[PDB]
């Protein structure tokens, strides 16, 4: 007699288990840290509020979280992204899901709502949006909270402006700028996938090509080694000098982007910033030349300036636009600015068991561990995350010898490095 | 007509200045540095006591501390590395060097010590590389030694020593940890792990790697940096690691994670790059094939039991410089280089812009911890601020005619950062 | 006034002439080589009857052809293929062109022979891209077939055909394998194998290749881009091949040389890149771990057995367009992509760039063989002159602003070559 | 009673042989070549006069051309290269073998006459010097010659020179533009070992760095590549429009010499040419920038035009020479304009395997195959040459099945690519 729920279940738990059965065999990592934390219930009496994709692959995470003693009280952190069978499944199990495909955004709150409301100890979140309206809703359930896990940028940003401003009276978890999370999340962005959506779109070769990246950062970086690897030519614009130099040293020229942005046939932003790509800066563009933002948002480039009365817009594929001046003069614009973009499951494997850890190591923190700040999960338990992912490789890991962890100052299982290591 | 200096140089400053000259035009970031911040005088007041190489690029260093106010009485780190002729030009420029080249273990002591204690001379700061100036202050003279104001260190060893106090409460004086500070880090990294990674053992040995089977153990900077260069020579690399994660960044970069025994016996190179002891045991060099080649990238020359190589069934023969043949009773030989040591301490020099970038990263670190406020700073070790890595960075652009973008107001205003200020936030990783 | 042409274009030759215009600016080579060799009408009396794409590309190399003299009559080797606009405004420019968009198998063979049959038309040149226009005037028009001047073919299985015919001696006239012509060549490898190699694989799997174990049968021009490309990534890549130079070549790149059997049981991908029948048969498929990928990079749909996966006791399921999963009755599923077709031929087009290469290759390829002289080609298939592949690459550099160094009288000299003329012996694979 | 020989032998046969029992160890190639072709004898009568390096390496050749039925009549194709004990060795075994170190250059040409005269089917030569001795001292036995297998670039061009040009009346081999040995050479130069010299000799490091690279054949694709790995801005000059259009589209730009001439921190040729780098380049590059020749001979850079009086030379170290201008400015001129330059046992074993197939194809060529032109190693036996290096990295060729090799028109051993095939 199930009633704590709120799914468009049509006997779809019975469907919606089996697709959890097929994600469950890809993501084994956790099901070995549920297997290995399984008796101790680290998480025994733990009233977590979670706010993510309702996905068969986050299912193994929310039905994990409750195997090792949560109490699962769930939302959907986006209003298109759930997937109805299998949030049907978990309603079965016992999981308290208020989340569907095709949400409004009061649907939406009002999710969030009976997901707070019917003593919530920890917040699993993604975007910040759970954590805010808890912040403006109920303040006095937020200062009793032990903790808050964030795997969002803006969230963690977020989380990162109520700190030093004052405003932070709860410790906070950031798990996106995580090692083994930060590391992984880097290789499938900026390493795999980084000139997947600018190769789909556009049918041109960049051999031989100029290109302009704006930002060497981690997408930047990534974006560049790529684009080298392909015979381009590659200039970069920085105002990290670390950054910058790097560039240097690696065999790009660093420029003001108006020294370039009249030959380049690419412009690239991953700044993370707003007006990089400016009206002057479309105006100066040779025709035919590539307009891409591989960053945040749709404001690294200033798209809003090209919807004036002259210019006209033809729509030449999906997510390719034909922004033509007076002159003739045309620019390739892909995806109105937007970032042109399924995350594979061994890279969600990753954030769930950064998740996880996260939840067990601050609900089962000491009154003084931890003041009101946002920290980085510690580094034996980033060890303990790459850990459970090495079997999937066959990996044989070398344990060191008494003689040797006495030679190095450090324990046979405890931190290998020290906190300022980068890998 | 000072007398305040010891060297061999017998009026040999003309010839050493001009030295200094040259060196000036390859350290111009450091030529920046000292008329940015000069009659600021930013370490006027700093009294302080160095242990370094004595080169024309070093000079340069020495005399931006003295440009800068600072008082300066300098030391060699090395008994072979003094450029004389600089430090006559040093002497008669008005700095009281005491070094030469062809020192002795007991002249090596006498000359830190005469930098230590002076007539009315009282130290502020500590330049080292190396630590035996650090453990001789600490030792010797421990009421100077709590009355420093900061100690910036080089070295790895001496870094390691200084965090060794630390969590043991020896460490009374705050530690710049100039070693892993990000740009200087960052370059070291391009110059040992991506340029000359295999300039060493390429030297050494002539065989092809391309084609070959190499296991390399350990997989932080310097693993890293060697697996690469094999990979892109088409080697096939097989990787041990201690740590999971930089066993599972291994993974990810295409390599098989084992134990070291899952290969021994059919590996052509074994590379230890641990910094860590016995990671190749008598057991291994035993179990290698004939022509199987051992190399040593680490630390020290404990990677490799080589001492365990040295008993009377086993027959040295020096085929090469740095090579050495050790032949089993059963005709098995295995190539080993630089008995057990890294090559490139008997090879080549460091070039002058990682000298550059070190040497700026030195001076800021000394103006930082000398003109420091109490509570910014405790009894620990820490890393140079990250405004002063970006000045550091920021000083070598021009040499590429690198073109900063600088933040708008609205720019600047959209992130929660200054238009100088620092750009990243303390766990950035670059 | 002129009803020469079948075209379903009611006056879109207005329309059609700017996206000739639009792309003569891409084909600037073309545009160039027309310049330099109009007035000398080097294809004076040459008609040639073809058969390619229409398409506002290869519209600029048919007025080329007719630029230089020659008169055309054009077919499409493709019945869903044809720009209607550009094959509108051909017609009116006066080339006979013969094709539109939506022809049925029974129009696909009117128009190819329309090209072939006129009053008082006689062809002296064949253009194809697939074979099948040269097959029919081989089989209808065996007289034609006999005094034709030159074959120019651009596909791999036209040129396969034509390479067929000689060493069987059916070949009476000489062929220009454009396709395997130096730029061309590498052209079309830096497309396919260094840029596009995993496109497809990457559009239809939703996984990562770093740190995954991949099987790639075949080291030729494919299969060396993607290895390279997946090797970049940080996959884990074995190699099977038949060619032991390709196999060296392999071992010589990083690879391990096996039989498809000795890792099928544990690599996560299979890749094809042979252009064999039966590399991966049921056996294999059987034996492939649960979610491993088939992919095939080579010719046709024969490379894998696809047609064995087709038994009552296997049940197939579209989960994406282009990918299938086949499972067995234990459960076991292999993700199958484009039913073990090139995903190419179903995603994307040429860039003009390798439009203007082939075009350029072309153009040249029936200047040359219409004006060769007899002894200077038999009956048989040639590659491109290599004064004439030299052209080709040097109407394409100044889209880069290249500038090519000139040999001094004395530096041409020292090697027994012109100032212009050919550069490298026959032998040079570059 | 051993007399055939002219060798400085002092039992030095017993350690000699030793050596070659090492070496016989590191090629075993060529000893199951020994082994596959011995019974049949392909050499049964060859006469062959040889002109190579003596060392323990190709004693392992000599002593299997011999295993093979040949009489091997051998000398030293350089006066300072002899290995004096394997020397020693062969005359042993009974190998008229006519060597040493520290030879003259009188000494060099009396041994290359002991050699021929005291009726010689075949020539193997590395230099060309003992082939056009026999071509200007004995003619008719000249004329008699079934085949000459040349190695070297010179040679095989001194051959290629004779053809065409009306004068080469005998087939020839080029061993050295032959597939698997060409390819293989090309591994070991262009990809290994191509900094090695500049990186021994500078103590720069090249990222960031701008270099000029004179030509884009083997030599430049192989230098830009390795230079562009570590970080290094890579500038080319190329006579060549296809290599040129190969530059472009690998990323680089294509200029002429004196574009980048002043601003260039090192200049490096590989063209084969003379007067790539002259009096008015060297006179306008930028204080310290390094010169290297990594092509032919010392004329590609004309070191000739500074020894006028004006310019002084400061030797550095080993190789390198500081050339001072009046006004201050100096080039680090490295070797002399030579190149900077022992071949690993593999890649002999690849030239072994070719030269010894080369003289069993053209010792039992047929009378009709090969006219009075120079050949490359035909396919098969190219194959074949790649084959027997393939159990030294256990790889394991896959053998088409009889419908296979009846889809693509070939034999399950015949050659498996046409003869236009670049690899
Ligand atoms: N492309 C993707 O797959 C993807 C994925 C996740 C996030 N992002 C977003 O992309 C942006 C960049 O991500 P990152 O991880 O590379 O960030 P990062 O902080 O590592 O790098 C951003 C870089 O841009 C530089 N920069 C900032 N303003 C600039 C300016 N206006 N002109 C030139 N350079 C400027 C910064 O100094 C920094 O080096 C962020 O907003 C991030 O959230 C992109
Ligand atoms: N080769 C060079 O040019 C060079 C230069 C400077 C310093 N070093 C020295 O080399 C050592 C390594 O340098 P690094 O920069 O790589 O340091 P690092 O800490 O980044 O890397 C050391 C790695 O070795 C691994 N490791 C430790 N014990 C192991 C074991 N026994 N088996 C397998 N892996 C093991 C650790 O997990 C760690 O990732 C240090 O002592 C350093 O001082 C080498
Ligand atoms: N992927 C693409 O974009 C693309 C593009 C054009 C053509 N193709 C087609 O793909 C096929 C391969 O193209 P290529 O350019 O690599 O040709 P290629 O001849 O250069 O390479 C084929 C390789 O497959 C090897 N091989 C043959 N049978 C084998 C066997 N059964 N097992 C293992 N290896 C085997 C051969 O030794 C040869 O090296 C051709 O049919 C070609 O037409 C693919
Ligand atoms: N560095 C080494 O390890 C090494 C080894 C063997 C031979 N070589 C010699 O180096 C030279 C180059 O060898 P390769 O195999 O690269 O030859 P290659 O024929 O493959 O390339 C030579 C290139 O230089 C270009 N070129 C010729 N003259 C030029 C000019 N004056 N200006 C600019 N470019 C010019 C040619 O077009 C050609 O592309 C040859 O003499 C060769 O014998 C070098």
């Amino acid at each position: 007699g199930s009633s704590n729920f709120c799914v468009k279940n049509i006997k779809q738990a019975e469907f919606g288990r089996r697709e959890i059965e097929i994600a469950e065999q890809d993501m084994s990592a956790l099901i070995s840290l549920r297997k290995r934390a399984q008796g101790e219930k680290p998480l025994a009496g733990a009233k977590i509020v979670g706010c993510t994709h309702i996905t068969a692959q986050t299912a193994v995470l929310i039905e994990t979280l409750c195997a090792l003693g949560a109490q699962c009280r769930w939302s959907a952190c986006n209003i298109y992204s759930t997937q109805n069978e299998v949030a049907a499944a978990l309603a079965e199990a016992g999981v308290a899901v208020f989340a569907w495909k095709g949400e409004s955004e009061d649907d939406f709150w009002w999710c969030i709502d009976r997901c707070v409301n019917m003593q919530a100890n920890m917040i699993l979140d993604d975007g910040g949006d759970l954590t805010h309206w808890v912040y403006k809703k109920y303040p006095n359930v937020f200062k009793k909270i032990r903790g808050i896990v964030e795997e969002s940028v803006t969230g963690v940003h977020r989380l990162y402006q109520l700190s030093k401003a004052g405003k932070l009276c709860v410790p906070a978890m950031n798990v996106n700028d995580s090692v083994t999370k930060q590391k992984f999340d880097n290789l499938y962005c900026c390493r795999e996938s980084i000139l997947d959506g600018l190769k789909r779109t556009t049918d041109v070769m960049f051999g031989g090509k100029q290109v302009v990246v704006c930002g060497y950062g981690e997408v930047g970086k990534g974006c560049c080694a790529a684009l080298k690897a392909l015979g381009a030519i590659v200039y970069i614009t920085e105002i990290d000098p670390i950054c910058a130099l790097q560039a240097c040293m690696d065999g790009f020229r660093v420029v003001k982007l108006n020294e370039v942005i009249r030959q380049v046939d690419v412009v690239i932003t991953c700044t993370g910033n707003k007006n990089v790509v400016t009206r002057e800066h479309l105006d100066r563009m040779k025709n035919s030349c590539i307009v891409c933002n591989m960053g945040h948002s749709n404001t690294e480039i200033d798209v809003t300036s090209l919807r004036t009365p002259e210019l006209t817009w033809e729509r030449v594929r999906s997510q390719v636009d034909h922004v033509i001046w007076p002159d003739g003069k045309r620019v390739v614009l892909l995806a109105e600015g937007r970032l042109l973009n399924t995350v594979p499951t061994f890279v969600l494997s990753i954030t769930a068991t950064t998740q996880a850890l996260a939840l067990i190591e601050l609900y089962n923190a000491p009154e003084g561990r931890y003041k009101q700040d946002v920290y980085l999960l510690p580094k034996k338990m980033d060890e303990y995350v790459a850990s459970l992912h090495l079997p999937s490789f066959d990996a044989h890991l070398t344990e060191l010898a008494d003689d040797q962890a006495k030679y190095l100052g450090l324990n046979k299982n405890g931190p290998f490095k020290p906190n300022y290591y980068r890998y």
